């Protein structure tokens, strides 16, 4: 994974590109399309474009440049914060408490008891089948922040 | 992963659990406690409370109990957002677009290359060595949804 300083490196450059998120995104498919001509066939709406010129002068081209960028940008940004959020827990969980992955399973296994006892108008079999596969990935995310820190869970 | 219905079904029972936070957290560490009588030997403050009536009167017990409630459903909700952007994303380059990853690979080097052009007061050795993990990041995330989706490219 990245460092909380590296995703602030990430943060800062990407704030620049959002000054002028259409001419970024022109010149990344423009740069794409040049240096690997195949990724233009991939798009039915500008594989008739045959000159920079021609690129340059896309509407849309520029248009989608925006949305590629804008789509990567709000990945980017929940990725930096979600990780923030979970290090710090991953690392005390792995150093200080020393908790293994079957003792999250066991506390997993007790928050879907609890929501089956309390809660069963909203926690059917559906709803507990989701439950069940949403520990489950924060369980994984965890057992990857482990092996990160080489702690075995 | 969870479809958007079971994502929702999860952010939907969260709701609930948030509205009595403090009662439910009790509820998960009891039930964790009284089915599985080792995790309680990680608690210095707990390992003593030998009964559920016991663990009920704990104030130190129930405040435990939020902060693990508070701290999970923090993720959850992050994961429920990140996965709802993320998934139709990976869903239309797969099925519609037929991108393959070496495809986001090239779109990757062209970002850093625009940047480096653009930006280089804010695109130094380090903040250059952070985009190309985070990228690389986001390329793995999508690379997990096509392996889910049975699609190879
Ligand atoms: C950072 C990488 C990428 C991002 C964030 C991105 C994002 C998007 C978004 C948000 C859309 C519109 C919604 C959708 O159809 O899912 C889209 C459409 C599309 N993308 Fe991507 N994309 C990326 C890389 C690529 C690459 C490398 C290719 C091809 C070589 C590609 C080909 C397409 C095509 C063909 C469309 C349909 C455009 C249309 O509506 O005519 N994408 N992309
Ligand atoms: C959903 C699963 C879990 C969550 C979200 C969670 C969250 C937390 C948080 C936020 C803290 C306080 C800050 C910190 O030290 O990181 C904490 C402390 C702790 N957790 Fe967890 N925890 C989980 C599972 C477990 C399990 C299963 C055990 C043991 C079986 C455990 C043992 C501990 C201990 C011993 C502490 C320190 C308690 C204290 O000194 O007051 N955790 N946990
Ligand atoms: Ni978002
Ligand atoms: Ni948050
Ligand atoms: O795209
Ligand atoms: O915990």
């Amino acid at each position: 994974g990245l460092s909380d300083g590296e995703w602030q490196q990430v943060l800062n450059v990407w704030g620049k590109v959002e000054a002028d998120i259409a001419g970024h995104g022109q010149e990344v498919l423009i740069r794409l399309f040049t240096g690997h001509p195949e990724t233009l066939e991939k798009f039915d709406k500008f594989k008739h474009l045959k000159t920079e010129a021609e690129m340059k002068a896309s509407e849309d081209l520029k248009k989608h440049g925006t949305v590629v960028l804008t789509a990567l940008g709000g990945i980017l940004k929940h990725k930096a914060h979600a990780e923030a959020e979970l290090k710090p827990l991953a690392q005390s969980h792995a150093t200080k408490h020393k908790i293994p992955i079957k003792y999250l399973e066991f506390i997993s296994d007790a928050i879907i008891h609890v929501l089956h006892s309390k809660h069963p108008g909203d926690f059917g079999a559906d709803a507990q089948g989701a439950m069940t596969k949403a520990l489950e990935l924060f369980r994984n995310d965890i057992a990857a922040k482990y092996k990160e820190l080489g702690f075995q869970g």
